[PDB]
């Protein structure tokens, strides 16, 4: 399940974060130490349940979850949500809803890249990984 995804993703480039982070709400201090952050992702599945870990100097955070089940979820920027995860067409599609708002993070694999894009209200930040 989820083979594609898994392994350990170096960050490799990042387009429009600061104004994604902005539009979510996140704090200019915030901002401005996770922009300059180079995250890990580090990716992995034991049977139905599937681990993301995001590692850097700004934090560290893991999720574990089941896809299609919703569960509660602390932010790295301490948003406290609700998340969905599916598979849809091979990408995986995370929906974060919290305050009535909401945001569309897709991981999808491209060549030998993860592709990272976050959306909210229209503002889009694409993020590119790359096996470590």
């Amino acid at each position: 399940m989820c083979d594609a995804f898994v392994g350990t993703w170096k960050l490799v480039s990042s387009e429009n974060f600061d104004d994604y982070m902005k539009e979510v709400g996140v704090g200019f201090a915030t901002r401005k130490v996770a922009g300059m952050a180079k995250p890990n992702m580090i990716i992995s599945v034991n049977g139905d349940l599937v681990t993301i870990r995001s590692e850097s100097t700004f934090k560290n955070t893991e999720i574990s979850f089941k896809l299609g089940v919703e569960f509660d979820e602390i932010t790295a920027d301490d948003r406290k949500v609700k998340s969905i995860i599916t598979l849809d067409g091979g990408a995986l599609v995370q929906v974060q809803k919290w305050d009535g708002k909401s945001t569309t993070i897709k991981r999808k694999r491209d060549g030998d890249k993860l592709v990272v894009e976050c959306v909210m209200k229209g503002v889009t930040s694409t993020r590119v990984y790359e096996r470590a």
